[PDB]
Parts: structure tokens; C-alpha cells; sequence
């Protein structure tokens, strides 16, 4: 067997996507830079047998499109699957065009006949993505003219997918609803790309609603349209192959391969003719809406769960050395910290960035650097505590500020409570229940909450 930290050393957390972390990663020969998604075996179960999965792997490894994320290797120990592929630096798609300033039928053009070149090659595979949305589309570079590379292709059939509304926001827009009903095939692809489609051309889901049940019964009975005041200003051509990829029955909806040869695919992504082409202004500030509410909805949750994994590992590791302090002084040295910390990781687990020990002695010695000024060979566990895990929790309340910054775009310094119940919706926390939190927080609010009043909402309703 081969041994992933044998040949990778973690450099650095990228991000968190679907199945687990994703994280960049080193080759300790080669120097070759790589992003690993590391997927936990306790967290997410996998619906095929070993055997399917290799193969599987053995083929992924094999395929190369330029709008395809590339695998490279596959890893797998007791308590990991370790799928190493190329790193990407653009982020999300989405996060690129809310920056722009101008955004034309062209550009959306250019967008989707790049998803739509990956599909049709991964089907003609007969892999099937399943989950496509938004967040699988990451820009190869910073670069203005940067690649769409998919991510995630084909991990759905092997791995089930969390019910945790922290992982599952913004699934519900775009799930074909075949695939609601069991009975799904690669045209559930086609519908997926065709809402995205309508939401580059509108900035609004062509299925919504207020919670994520609503958006699913949305989903399910299959209707939409084009009332939109902002489709007036959208190609006929457009508005055609729409419909055809968000076709009900799937044997009716076109095929990837045949949405390439669309009229509208032809005509816009001509790189020089420009018989008639407008920007869309309304769409792309109903994007920036759009995906600000998201992003603050899904750090609103995990906010929460941070906050819930601290009190959890807290606990834990203070017991752990409570227990290695055989004097009862309440002091420990270096290796007995890296020991217990140790101890924690091999039961909590949710902590990939720690992939060798080699990682766990430098978190360690951050802390160690941390507890202010240095005394060597006796250690207050009691502060080593609070500081190791108020570095966990750093990045996720340090964004959960930035993200409310981010969805204030007026620079009110508030959010109204239509807002709220828009973030709430998302997040999926009842409406009475979010309404008694704010009651207690503020008993005088009138309909608007500052960033700290935001912040103790989301303490409460996560029992603190
Ligand atoms: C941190 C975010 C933006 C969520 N991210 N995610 C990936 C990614 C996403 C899925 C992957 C699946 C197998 C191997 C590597 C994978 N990498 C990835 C990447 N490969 O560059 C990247 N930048």
C-alpha cells in the first residue's frame, strides 16, 4: 500500500466542499503543488463497494478535458480517502463575475459552452456528475481569461452526500427533479447547467422559495418562466435552449452534446461578431444579491458549528490532560501538549489539516510561541487550551464578519429583518424560532440588527 503523507506534506487549508477539506498539498520530491480532497470515512459513507471505486478511480485518472478538474492519484487509509488533484487558483465562477462591471450574453455564452464541452465528454465516459452547481465551476487562474474547470465529477455515485444544512446550502436550486424521485441518468446534467444558465442571463433561480423544501416542491412540479422584467433584454435563442435543457421528462430534454450545436452557442461564442449585445445589469447585481446571501448563510452555519466543535474538543483536551497530569499542578511539558492534542485528533478526526504528526508538533508550537513569553518544561494546560482553540475558530468568525460586511453593500452597518428572514430561510432555521433568539438579544430591536446583535443570534441558536 502506498501512503499519502509518505509522499505530500499539507502546506496550507484551501477550502471545504462537498464530501470533506480540501487541502494544498506538496509532493516532498518533485515539489509538485497539488489540492487533496481528503474525505473522511466517518462522515461520509460510501454507496459502492471497493471494487467500483478503484475502478472508477483507475478511469478518472485516465480522462483529460480542459474544463475537467485533473485527478492525479488516489490514496486511501483506515480513516481516509485522499484524492489528490490539480490546484486551481480563480475560485468560484460566480465570485469572479459579481466583480465585473459589465457581463453580456457573450460572456454567458463562453461560460456554458465550456460546462457544456466538459459534460459532454465526461458523458460520452458514462460518468455523471449529479451534483452540478455554481461551486463545482472554479476558474483555472486569477487570469480575465481564465478556464472553467468542474470539480467533483462522478464522486456522487460513490460517496452519499451530508444531510447537514451547513453542506447542503444552495444544493436544492439546481438538483434535477429526477433525481428527487430516484430514477436519474447524465441528461440530470443538462438540467442542472440549464438552471445555471438562467441564473447567469436573470441572477435569479429559476426555482425558489423560502426555506429549502419550498425550493424543492418549486423543483419537483417543474414550471417556470420568463416574466422576469430583465428577459426582455435576453436573445430569443437563449430563452430556447432553456427550455429544451429544462426539459421534465429527461428522454425529452436535449443532450449535452446537442446543446453545443444550439443556435444560440453558435451565434454568441463567435469571438468577433457582436450584432447585438447589451450588458445585463440588473442580472449581475441580482448575482451579487444572490450569492452574498449565500455566502452569509452558509457562514452563519458554520459559524455555528464551529462554535459547537469548540465546546465539544474544549472539554475533551481539558480532560485528556487532566489525566496525563499525574502531579496535579496543573502544568505539562512539550511532548505531553503534542501527546493529548495527539489523543484528541485520533478521536475527533475532523481536523485534515493535521495529516502527519509532523503537522500536530507545528500547531503545537504556535501555541507554545503563542502563550505570550516562553518558560520551558512546565506549561499551564488550562491557557494552552483556550489559545489552541481559539485558532481553530479564527477563520470561520473572522469570515462570518466579512461575509455580513460583504452582504451589507450599502455600508449601512445592518441588516433589516426582511433580510433576516431571507438569511434564515436559506439556513433553514424556523422563523419563530430566529424571532424569540433576536427577543432576547435586543428586547427594543426595530426590524434591523447591527453585526455584534447578529452574532449573539447566532450563539443562541446554537445554545449559547
Ligand atoms: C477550496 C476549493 C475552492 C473548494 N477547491 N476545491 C478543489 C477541489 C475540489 C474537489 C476535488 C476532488 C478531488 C481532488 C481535488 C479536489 N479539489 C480545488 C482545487 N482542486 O483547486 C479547490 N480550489
Amino acid at each position: 500500500t502506498a501512503i499519502f503523507s509518505d509522499r505530500y506534506k499539507g502546506q496550507r487549508v484551501l477550502g471545504k466542499g462537498s464530501f470533506g477539506e480540501v487541502i494544498l498539498c506538496k509532493d516532498k520530491i518533485t515539489g509538485q503543488e497539488c489540492a487533496v480532497k481528503v474525505i473522511s470515512k466517518r462522515q461520509v459513507k460510501q454507496k459502492t463497494d471497493k471494487e467500483s471505486l478503484l475502478r472508477e478511480v483507475q478511469l478518472l485518472k485516465q480522462l483529460d478535458h480542459p474544463n475537467i478538474m485533473k485527478l492525479y492519484e488516489f490514496f486511501e487509509d483506515k480513516g481516509y480517502f485522499y484524492l489528490v488533484g490539480e490546484v486551481y487558483t480563480g475560485g468560484e465562477l460566480f465570485d469572479e463575475i459579481i466583480s465585473r462591471k459589465r457581463f453580456s450574453e457573450v460572456d454567458a455564452a463562453r461560460i456554458i459552452r465550456q460546462v457544456l464541452s466538459g459534460i459532454t465528454y465526461m458523458h460520452k465516459n458514462k460518468i455523471v456528475h449529479r451534483d452540478l452547481k455554481p461551486e463545482n465551476l472554479l476558474l483555472e487562474s486569477k487570469s480575465k481569461d481564465a478556464n472553467i474547470r468542474i470539480i467533483d465529477f462522478g464522486l456522487s455515485t460513490h460517496f452519499e452526500a451530508s444531510k447537514k444544512m451547513k453542506d447542503k446550502i444552495g444544493t436544492a436550486y439546481y438538483i434535477a427533479p429526477e433525481v428527487l424521485h430516484g430514477t436519474y441518468d447524465e441528461k440530470c446534467d443538462v438540467w442542472s447547467t440549464g438552471v445555471i444558465l438562467y441564473i447567469l442571463l436573470s441572477g435569479c433561480p429559476p426555482f425558489n422559495g423560502a426555506n429549502e423544501y419550498d425550493i424543492l416542491k418549486k423543483v419537483e412540479k417543474g414550471k417556470y418562466t420568463f416574466e422576469l422584467p430583465q428577459w426582455k433584454k435576453v436573445s430569443e435563442s437563449a430563452k430556447d435552449l432553456i427550455r429544451k435543457m429544462l426539459t421534465y421528462v429527461p428522454s425529452m430534454r436535449i443532450s449535452a452534446r446537442d446543446a453545443l450545436d444550439h443556435e444560440w452557442i453558435q451565434t454568441y461564442t463567435k469571438e468577433q461578431i457582436s450584432v447585438d449585445v447589451p450588458s445585463l445589469d440588473n442580472a449581475i447585481l441580482n448575482i451579487r444579491q444572490f450569492q452574498g446571501t449565500q455566502k452569509l448563510a452558509q457562514a452563519a452555519l458554520l459559524y455555528m458549528g464551529s462554535k459547537l466543535t469548540s465546546q465539544d474538543e474544549t472539554k475533551e483536551l481539558t480532560a485528556i490532560f487532566h489525566k496525563m497530569d499525574k502531579n496535579g499542578d496543573g502544568q505539562l511539558d512539550r511532548a505531553e501538549l503534542i501527546e493529548g492534542y495527539k489523543e484528541l485528533m485520533r478521536m475527533k478526526g475532523q481536523d485534515a489539516s493535521m495529516l502527519d504528526a509532523s503537522a500536530v508538533e507545528h500547531e503545537v508550537d504556535q501555541v507554545l510561541d503563542a502563550v505570550d513569553f516562553d518558560k520551558n518544561g512546565y506549561i499551564e494546560y488550562s491557557e494552552f487550551v483556550t489559545v489552541a482553540m481559539d485558532r481553530k475558530t479564527l477563520l470561520s468568525r473572522e469570515r462570518l464578519e466579512r461575509a455580513f460586511r460583504m452582504f451589507d453593500s450599502d455600508n449601512s452597518g445592518k441588516i433589516s429583518s426582511t433580510e433576516l428572514a431571507t438569511i434564515f430561510g436559506v439556513s433553514d432555521v424556523d422563523s419563530e424560532t430566529w424571532k424569540s433568539v433576536l427577543s432576547e438579544v435586543d428586547k427594543n430591536n426595530d426590524g434591523e440588527v447591527d453585526f455584534d446583535e447578529f452574532q449573539q443570534m447566532l450563539l443562541k441558536l446554537c445554545g449559547n
